[PDB]
């Protein structure tokens, strides 16, 4: 509103997301970024909304999803928007061209995306490159100082093994990883998934055993530390399936999980009858919102979760975080509402936990129970 720059910005996003195809609105705001001409959120962050999962502080509550910068090309700008984090990716070994355009449909009425990309990405190797050049510039923008940057880390489509090729991008890219999303989970048994978060902890373990650097020097990260794991989990599961993945969680120890990636259950949206592929937005808040409060239950609260998504205000926020989520990822969001996302969720979250009398933010977590 009243700020020049982001009123332009959000002018502009209007008028292309009415007239222009939704893949390629995201690369030119994308390449907008990457020339560093969008605007930056260069006020304090409220204290009474820190967060953190483990170990893993965050300055605000809110990141962006993966999917968003699925190569690391517009680190530094996206994050200027005022987000605290982002997860880059999903990354495979090698690169993927991803399924035929168009892939990717907006229906602004209900604020709803669907998409089948199919793991488009540049390749383990290239976003390696891409990834450390961006920790070389953090060190040198006082902007991005705290600023968190996981990876998601999936398998090629055709692999002879999700282990190896798991294997594969965590000693190429790990050391520049404050965490890493395990995205087995997506459009586009749960042995297999103890199996496969074991080896993930396992490689990024021997990372630490046999490098021979001083920590300050192996983890070009914001952490300084071996990144975190999380597993992304798909919200079109039965309650066995629930159940059955939680005690995996619990036993591999894992350090998160993101709830959730998007649903194929959506049937009531007209514009996308036509269409395959998983739906995001404001049509997935609720069946988020649900998988949460359930995961969070089988868990015995022992398991931290970061939400998406359907989140777009600070209601929505505050909806996830007293379901039991600890910190918010936004997409759908930033197509529909543009550059002054995180300014005015964070505005509104603010505002939403003084009226409800909390303290802070950490006082809200999983506060619906009971
Ligand atoms: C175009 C598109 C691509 C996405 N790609 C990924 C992906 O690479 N890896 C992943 O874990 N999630 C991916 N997602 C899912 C999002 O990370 C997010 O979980 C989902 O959109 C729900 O959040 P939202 O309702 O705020 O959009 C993608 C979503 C969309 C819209
Ligand atoms: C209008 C539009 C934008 C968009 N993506 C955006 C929105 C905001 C961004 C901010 C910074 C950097 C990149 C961004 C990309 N999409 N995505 C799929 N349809 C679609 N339609
Ligand atoms: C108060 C200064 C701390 C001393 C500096 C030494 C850094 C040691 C931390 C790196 C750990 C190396 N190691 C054992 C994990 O492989
Ligand atoms: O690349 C994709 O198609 C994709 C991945 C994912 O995890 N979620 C999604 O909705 N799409």
């Amino acid at each position: 509103s009243y700020n020049p720059e982001f009123f332009l910005y959000d002018i502009f996003l209007k008028f292309c997301l009415k007239y222009i195809d939704g893949e390629i609105c995201h690369d030119l705001f994308l390449l907008l970024g990457k020339y560093n001409i969008l605007p930056y959120d260069t006020s304090n962050d409220s204290i009474y909304a820190c967060t953190n999962i483990k170990h893993l502080d965050f300055i605000n509550p809110f990141g962006v999803a993966a999917g968003f910068d699925k190569n690391g090309v517009c680190i530094d700008s996206i994050l200027k928007l005022g987000f605290s984090f982002i997860e880059i990716g999903t990354i495979t070994p090698r690169g993927q061209t991803g399924n035929a355009k168009p892939r990717i449909f907006r229906d602004v009425e209900s604020r709803s995306i669907i998409n089948s990309c199919g793991f488009n990405n540049m390749g383990c190797d290239k976003v390696t490159e891409n990834l450390i050049l961006f920790r070389k510039r953090q060190e040198e923008d006082k902007l991005l100082s705290k600023h968190i940057v996981g990876v998601s880390i999936g398998k090629n489509k055709d692999t002879v093994n999700i282990v190896d090729d798991l294997k594969y991008c965590i000693n190429k890219i790990g050391r520049y990883a404050d965490y890493i999303a395990i995205n087995v989970s997506s459009p586009n048994e749960a042995g297999k998934l103890k199996n496969i978060i074991l080896s993930v902890k396992e490689e990024i373990d021997n990372l630490e055993k046999n490098n021979i650097m001083n920590d300050e020097f192996l983890w070009f990260n914001t952490t300084k530390k071996k990144p975190l794991v999380f597993v992304k989990l798909a919200p079109d599961l039965n309650q066995e399936q629930k159940k059955e993945i939680a005690d995996v969680l619990l036993e591999t120890n894992i350090d998160g999980m993101i709830i959730s990636n998007t649903t194929t259950q959506i049937n009531d949206i007209k514009s996308f009858e036509n269409k395959k592929g998983g739906v995001s937005g404001a049509k997935l808040k609720d069946i988020s919102t649900k998988f949460i409060c359930e995961m969070y239950n089988y868990t015995n609260k022992q398991i931290p979760i970061i939400a998406s998504g359907g989140i777009f205000s600070g209601l929505d926020a505050l909806e996830k975080i007293e379901a039991g989520a600890s910190v918010c990822q936004l997409y759908s969001c930033l197509v529909f509402n543009g550059m002054k996302s995180a300014v005015q969720i964070k505005r509104e979250l603010n505002h939403l936990l003084y009226q409800r009398g909390y303290y802070n933010l950490k006082e809200a977590i999983g506060r619906k129970h009971s």
